[PDB]
């Protein structure tokens, strides 16, 4: 058996084919086993519609999730990524930095 803690990155991107739109991303990488819970939060509340959830795995057994959705942020709300996994004794909450 092997278990590996997920790396968690939270960042924003504009797709080049539609640059006025902005997307909040959570890249959860390198984890094992694949069982996992991942949500985007706004002011601490789950974002219910997340348009994209893409899972893959590498040669060593090691899973990768890109979890993302269109959003329109502004100086007001706080956004974060919440992850729970067997390797994490508490849910990990990673805040979105608006410069990322």
């Amino acid at each position: 058996m092997i278990q590996r803690t997920p790396k968690i990155q939270v960042y924003s991107r504009h797709p080049a084919e539609n640059g006025k739109s902005n997307f909040l991303n959570c890249y959860v990488s390198g984890f094992h086993p694949s069982d996992i819970e991942v949500d985007l939060l706004k002011n601490g509340e789950r974002i219910e519609k997340v348009e994209h959830s893409d899972l893959s795995f590498s040669k060593d057994w090691s899973f990768y999730l890109l979890y993302y959705t269109e959003f329109t942020p502004t100086e007001k709300a706080e956004y974060a990524c919440r992850v729970n996994h067997v390797t994490l004794s508490q849910p990990k909450i990673v805040k979105w930095d608006r410069d990322m």
